């Protein structure tokens, strides 16, 4: 009952704006934007000066920063998951392991919100850190950021909103093929539905864009990407406080 | 609304089973016979203790040493949970690790007094018991290091509370605003109003008979408190008598205070 569809669309919108704190409408303003401008960091001492004003070597803690970043969001992901309908159900392995391998892509298909082609947002919106100073930074540092950029660019073009990407993230963590996973059959059932809530949503939403719908599928190639070129960095960073290095992992 | 807090309860016992294998329920199976595949072998002596490493340097030093890479692996365990505690992430990150490094041994006993009844505890993830007795005999300093962890045990148990209590309870232990050196006392103590709110309440709906264990409960903390003070006393003493015994480095940072 694409009515019943239309229920799925809006709880998991309303799921995601109580979730994130940072939208994308919200993100976009800022970059273009309507209140008061970011900081912008575009360089070392517009970084000192930022961080005086604002919330050891300078590259380590801006990618430590990322990581911080990137465990907020865990929680913020891991608590918009269980208002997906049927992800409590599942069988509690299986949830671990669907967001687990899930998060990673949904970090990178947010950020890309606080992204454009020169920077991208920090502190909740408080900062804008120039792309060209992020490229800057001594390696393998000077690289971490770049692929997500050149997703950003890619993904921002689908111009998606909050509405449509509330159920591709939906979708993501729902995926039936990761590894370890108990019982696929009820994954790939909800994820089936959402789907067709997708699909739905995005010919409502964007009527004149034809074949959205597969588009944005196909980006979940280069999402996945990311994340593998990404881990595959990280372990080279494993060649450059005991209890905050736990929080990490 | 009582339905936010519900939320909430659910939601924290959820990342607790997820964050904790050994659960109470888990072990009070193991310890009342609800067993035929689940049972432990039993140390209780040298001899017992020989056969029990076939299936599962001085004794002693041995004991505590195990002892202390279950607390690491814990200190590991109520971390992640610590991150699934709404807010906690959002915190200042020195405040976080202050948090941490103040909380965890007292939710490390909390949850011991799970694996334990009067007679022994728990060890190896539930495949053996360590009787009381055989803690209590070891050469001093160590013969009395556990036996205040089984006498809060004892007294603690005696709540009858279950995983989806402790859940909440070692929330709002972590999420303490009076702990020393913390930064933003203001965001955690809000954090603790809820935890604590959504603690009573299910307390409320859970033990519906038990009145003021919520009170009780709370009272609880200052024991948790002691035990730790007692252990970190010992601790000092252990380092000085054994110069060849090595303490994690984590649990060193712990202790620093």
């Amino acid at each position: 009952e694409s009515a019943d569809l239309r229920a799925l669309a809006k709880h998991l919108y309303d799921s995601y704006i109580k979730s994130f704190p940072l939208t994308k409408a919200k993100a976009r303003a800022i970059l273009t934007g309507k209140d008061k401008s970011p900081f912008v960091i575009y360089d070392m001492n517009s970084l000192m000066m930022g961080e005086d004003k604002i919330k050891k070597e300078v590259a380590i803690r801006i990618f430590q920063g990322c990581q911080f970043r990137s465990v907020e969001a865990v929680q913020e992901i891991t608590e918009y998951a269980k208002s997906i309908p049927g992800f409590v159900n599942l069988d509690l392995n299986d949830q671990v392991t669907l967001l687990k391998y899930g998060v990673h892509e949904i970090i990178y298909t947010m950020l890309a919100s606080l992204m454009n082609k020169d920077g991208v947002l920090i502190s909740e919106g408080q900062g804008f850190m120039t792309r060209e100073f992020l490229k800057s930074l001594r390696k393998p540092f000077g690289d971490f950021m770049e692929p997500k950029f050149e997703f950003a660019v890619k993904f921002n073009a689908l111009e998606l909103d909050d509405s449509d990407l509330a159920i591709f993230i939906a979708v993501i963590i729902l995926s039936g093929d990761r590894p370890g996973l108990l019982n696929v059959k009820p994954i790939e059932d909800i994820q089936d539905n959402l789907l067709q809530a997708l699909e739905l949503q995005l010919k409502l939403n964007h009527p004149e864009s034809s074949q959205l719908f597969a588009k944005l599928l196909q980006k979940m190639t280069d999402l996945r990407q990311i994340v593998t070129e990404h881990v595959q960095l990280l372990q080279v960073i494993k060649k450059t406080h005991p209890l905050l290095q736990e929080i990490y992992k």
